[PDB]
């Protein structure tokens, strides 16, 4: 219910994947659930990451310099090496006779218990790891050692500054050294990133009731403290290691900070702080589901836990950082920031709104970098990059080495320009749910106006008054260009044009509802009446293509692409969720075919819902049949291979609307278990998938649970599966707490302040702390 537990040893990427899911974090660090006795090898990967701490490398590949910006794996502070009567204790898959490891979500504690066969007999090694969510620079290790014999035990407690970034196998071809160790002094190892000028300080103190540790000269780039104790048969020795982490990215004097931090804390305080923090969290953040699936309650809490470890206000208030696609759990996609934010910002807005505000500051601080990005590509306004890191410049690659013929081709990935509309959308959701218009005032409105300048300058009006947005890609990554051209991008992606229409509507509403802030920010950004009039015209004239049967074309010309025999590919190759690579191996181009990686046109429904999407299409002057949602869901589901973890939950939510409850529950269950079950093997080896974690909570709470907050009012219309006997959770709306209890036939809602809501479309006045039930 509350504990993620693993029994027995695992190997290679399956072992890496467990370490990812056993990661602890507090918004400032993420700390992989690797065994403290191991270093990077085929079955183990220690990893420690700090929010916003990146390094840039340069690797020569085929007469060309490839520059990569890597989230840094910090010097490893948890490494323990054991010695029995001056013989190294070998701890590996050949000597470990029992292993269990887990994280207790109730208190945030990782535990590992090992039994190890050594010449003299048996060694029991039990580890507790914890991160302090309040003194968030502090980490803690508790190690209990018991032998069924007596020997001299030496303990070496190490900060290992010799490691590289090696988590992702396909990245190992690149230069993987991210820092130089600059000094080791007493308890403290200092390092500096090679190209980004960040001082990294890692200090530790190792203590014990029955032994003393002393700092000694270790191998190069390793800080070492060592102690010695006589083990008595069956008598446990307990060792604490307190760790402090600081960098010059967030601190002006990280060395002094870490020295003072080690002198003023303890492992016991770390554990008690973690315990008290999570106990508080769960009083309102639990999402209780009594269903016929025995694993689903654990997976829900594992989602909440990892999302809240990825960012939490008590740390992120002091940080310049957002949530990467794998949080701080691994090196998959180098810790870059993606439009994946769209899957967690609404969660934070509804449940932990100050953390949402912290994460949105990351993009607002990078508005100027997005304006530079625009200018570099010959655009105007603010163009946010597809991949963002330290500086806010584009960190996707611009060119790609073709494996067949050793020659450089364009990389088109950055042409998913819709990421800018994700950012505006996340600020909208934040503002709608919290009512905190100070974020709009402190850069949010400037972001909307500058990104609008980008889209409005890119729009092309044709002879008939229709506006077109060309040269872009939508969320379906399989379509990067039209057939028969190397020019990147396609025209009039429906998702992009519809989200652009939404953002123009919001701009025009803010000009009326926030007039003084709008006129002030419009003056500073030169958003004059010429820009404002263009916004009005474009909001009415953007182009869509709709078939006579009512299908919205994914982009202009999509209906002329060729059909894929999916069943044939499934029979030949088995699994077609990477059909783009299957087609390319056959010399074919995915650009030529009606095949989708994930929701693209239907992504609009995830973001805005079907009613809002219908209003936008109508606003543009197009006529949809009344059953357009079923028709379009059927059409695109028949073409989608779910090459992304975030594809299935979009369809699941639509299926709830369509009352297709079995397929909705199947798709949710498949998606929510993707990291946990690891049927394919090693799926989470490079980090957990944070996006699918927030996206499956969305299906539970906002689709099945039927609670929406973004449309100017709390709207409650649950549609539970018959096997969901009880669903319960809370929400925060403009400072008011709501509590929900649903069964398949009723919903009870209570607010701690007066609130006018809608229940199944009907107006309802809630009185403070007076529940009402609707059946």
């Amino acid at each position: 219910a509350w504990r993620l537990m693993y029994n027995g040893l695992e190997t290679e990427k399956r072992a890496y994947g467990q370490e990812s899911l056993l990661t602890l974090g507090n918004g400032y660090v993420g700390w992989r659930g690797a065994s403290v006795f191991q270093s990077f090898d085929e079955h183990n990967y220690p990893g420690l990451y700090v929010a916003g701490v990146f390094n840039q490398t340069r690797t020569e590949v085929a007469n060309k310099d490839v520059v990569n910006e890597d989230m840094v794996n910090l010097p490893n502070p948890q490494l323990f090496k054991l010695t029995l009567d001056d013989q190294p204790v070998v701890i590996n898959h050949d000597t470990i006779t029992h292993r269990e490891a887990g994280v207790d979500f109730q208190n945030g504690l990782f535990t590992e218990e090992l039994t190890v066969a050594v010449p003299q007999g048996q060694l029991t090694l039990r580890t507790v790891k914890a991160v302090d969510p309040k003194q968030y620079h502090m980490l803690g290790i508790q190690l209990a050692i018991t032998a069924d014999f007596s020997a001299q035990l030496q303990v070496e407690s190490i900060i290992d500054g010799t490691l590289l970034n090696q988590n992702v196998a396909r990245y190992r071809a690149f230069d993987s050294r991210e820092f130089n160790v600059t000094e080791i002094a007493g308890d403290i190892l200092t390092a500096k990133t090679r190209s980004t000028d960040i001082d990294i300080v890692v200090g530790a103190e190792t203590t014990s009731d029955v032994m003393t540790f002393q700092n000694v000269e270790g191998p190069a780039d390793m800080q070492v403290s060592t102690g010695e104790v006589t083990l008595q048969t069956n008598q446990t020795v307990q060792i604490d290691k307190l760790i402090a982490i600081g960098t010059s990215y967030e601190l002006s004097e990280p060395l002094v900070f870490v020295q003072a931090a080690l002198a003023t804390h303890s492992v016991d305080k770390v554990i008690e702080s973690s315990t008290a923090y999570w106990q508080e969290v769960w009083e309102t953040a639990d999402i209780q589901l009594d269903s016929d699936d025995p694993d689903m309650q654990l997976m829900i809490r594992m989602n909440i836990f990892h999302i809240r470890q990825a960012a939490q206000h008590e740390a992120n208030k002091d940080l310049d950082a957002s949530v990467g696609s794998r949080g701080l759990t691994g090196e998959g996609y180098r810790g870059h920031i993606f439009w994946d934010e769209i899957f967690v910002v609404p969660y934070y807005a509804a449940n932990d709104p100050e953390t949402a505000r912290d994460i949105l500051r990351y993009r607002i601080k990078r508005i100027d970098a997005a304006k530079k990005n625009a200018i570099l590509d010959g655009e105007a306004g603010a163009m946010f990059p597809w991949q963002s890191g330290m500086y806010g410049d584009e960190q996707s690659q611009f060119i790609h080495l073709n494996t067949v013929n050793n020659e450089w081709e364009p990389d088109n990935s950055r042409l998913q320009r819709h990421v800018s509309l994700t950012i505006a959308y996340n600020i909208w959701v934040y503002t709608q749910i919290t009512g905190d218009t100070s974020l709009l005032r402190e850069g949010g409105l400037e972001l909307l106006l500058e990104t609008t300048k980008f889209w409005l300058n890119k729009a092309e009006e044709d002879a008939d008054g229709r506006y077109h947005i060309a040269g872009v890609m939508g969320p379906d990554e399989y379509h990067e260009a039209y057939p028969g051209t190397e020019a990147g991008g396609i025209k009039d992606n429906a998702y992009t044009n519809l989200m652009l229409t939404w953002s123009l509507n919001w701009l025009l509403e803010l000009a009326e509802t926030q007039t003084e802030m709008f006129e002030s920010v419009a003056h500073e950004t030169d958003f004059g009446s010429d820009w404002l009039n263009l916004a009005k015209n474009v909001s009415k004239g953007l182009a869509l293509e709709i078939s006579p049967e009512g299908i919205i074309a994914q982009y202009a010309g999509y209906f002329d692409l060729e059909a894929v025999d999916f069943a044939a590919y499934e029979a030949k190759y088995g699994d077609i969720h990477r059909i783009d690579r299957l087609l390319k191996a056959e010399g074919l181009s995915p650009d030529d075919y009606q095949v989708a990686k994930q929701a693209d046109t239907l992504m609009t429904i995830y973001n805005l819902g079907n009613r809002h999407m219908a209003k936008l299409v109508a606003q543009l002057g197009y006529d949809l049949p009344e059953n357009w949602l079923a028709l379009n869901k059927d059409y695109y589901l028949a073409r989608t291979v779910h090459g992304s973890t975030t594809s299935r939950p979009v369809f699941a939510g639509i299926d709830v609307t369509l009352n297709n409850m079995d397929e909705a529950l199947d798709y949710l269950t498949t998606a929510i278990g993707s990291d946990y079950y690891d049927i394919q093997g090693g799926t989470t080896a490079e980090g957990v998938h944070i996006g699918v974690m927030g996206e499956t909570l969305e299906v539970i709470q906002n689709e099945f649970g039927g609670v929406m907050l973004r449309d100017g009012l709390v709207s409650i219309a649950p549609n539970l599966p018959t096997s969901w006997h009880r669903l319960a959770f809370t929400q925060k709306y403009r400072g008011t707490m709501l509590t929900f209890e649903m069964t398949p036939e009723a919903v009870t809602v209570m607010a701690d302040a007066p609130l006018d809501v809608e229940v199944y479309g009907q107006p309802v006045s809630l009185a403070a702390n007076t529940a009402q039930t609707f059946t």
